[PDB]
């Protein structure tokens, strides 16, 4: 596929709660904004695996793997640009498209490690 992505991020949190946020579709319209996703499968706290329509045409996954006191959560993606001629295609920057979706993955993957990690707020119980 022209773009292909197979990143991971340590998330310091329980697999229950990393799968939850991943799963979250008001979340996926933030963090991919151009394309709408499909889910093929849950698969609890392991993940989840999507279909991808719009700006791209492919496949999409997490896989969250146990490390440490957290998960390390596996993003993937197999896409085509879709519906592009191949005129279009040929002119196309192919790494610098991946590399635009590889950040976009690992902003999705740091938001869900920022908020699952976060200390416990300021006057507010329990105080500790």
């Amino acid at each position: 596929n022209s773009i292909q992505i197979a990143d991971e991020t340590y998330v310091a949190a329980d697999a229950a709660r990393v799968s939850a946020a991943v799963a979250d579709r008001c979340s996926w319209r933030r963090w991919w904004p151009d394309l709408r996703l499909q889910v093929t499968e849950d698969r609890a706290d392991k993940g989840i695996r999507w279909t991808v329509t719009g700006a791209l045409t492919g496949t999409m996954e997490i896989w969250l793997e146990p490390s440490m006191d957290g998960v390390l959560l596996h993003y993937f993606l197999h896409a085509e640009p879709t519906g592009v001629a191949a005129w279009q295609l040929a002119r196309m920057n192919l790494a610098r498209m991946t590399h635009h979706r590889r950040v976009a993955g690992k902003k999705m993957a740091f938001e869900v490690k920022t908020v699952l990690e976060r200390s416990r707020p300021i006057g507010v119980s329990p105080v500790t």
